[PDB]
Order: C-alpha cells, then sequence, then structure tokens
C-alpha cells in the first residue's frame, strides 16, 4: 500500500479464499462468520483437459478478433 | 518571412493543434480570445497499429493502381 496526499487511497488486495455470513449486525459496522467452506474439485480430469484444450481454442480465436476489442 | 512588392505573402508553416474561439473580439483586426486547447492521446494503441495499416493499404493500392491523383 502507498499513501498520497491527496485525499485518494489506493490499496491493491488479492483474493485467497471465500467465506460465509449467517449473522448480520446492522452496519456499521457489519461484522459475521463462517461455518463451512464450500469447494469441490474436478473428477477423471481427461474430460477436463479436453474443455481445457478447447477453452485454450477459443481465447485463441478470440485473440485474432481483437481488430476492434481494444486488447494487446 | 519572405516579402515581395505585390502583395502577397509567402510563410511556411508547421501547425500543432487545432484552436477554437469562443469569444470574438471585433477589430479591426479581428482578434479572437483562445481556450484551453482541444488536444487528444493515445491510449491503447492496439486497435490503432491495425487501423493504421488497413487505411495504410487503401491509397496504396489506390495511388499504385489509379494514377490520375499523381501523388508521390
Amino acid at each position: 500500500a502507498m499513501r498520497l496526499p491527496d485525499g485518494t487511497l489506493q490499496v491493491m488486495v488479492e483474493a485467497r479464499a471465500r467465506a460465509q455470513v449467517t449473522d448480520y449486525i446492522p452496519g456499521p459496522y457489519l461484522r459475521a462468520r463462517g461455518e463451512v467452506f464450500s469447494e469441490i474439485f474436478p473428477i477423471d480430469e481427461a474430460v477436463v483437459r479436453v474443455l481445457v484444450e478447447e477453452l485454450k481454442e477459443a481465447f485463441e480465436k478470440y485473440v485474432a478478433n481483437h481488430k476492434s476489442l481494444r486488447l494487446d
């Protein structure tokens, strides 16, 4: 984080995990707590790899259409 | 500035940017009160790079084929 003497405070953040909200407090301030973590992983990743190849093909095709999408 | 006694002036120029007039002051001579210039900046020139060649070929193949305009 870097500070600037102009009334605008800019800070960069990175996402690491998720959280759940069950208890709610009328803010300000707002306070909650998570109960369980919900996450799943792919199974039999051969089809997942085929889908990844198709997604890469789609991304490559989209790159070839960057003549008007304004992207590097 | 190089002059002749014939009422005609030859001056070489190099334009910087277009200038507009908001309030006109009658003369003679007619004087104009300038304001902030209407300037632009290039952002995300990736599309501009393709546009440059697309615009270039249109007259590059024209002057080469059609010669009545007689451009260099």
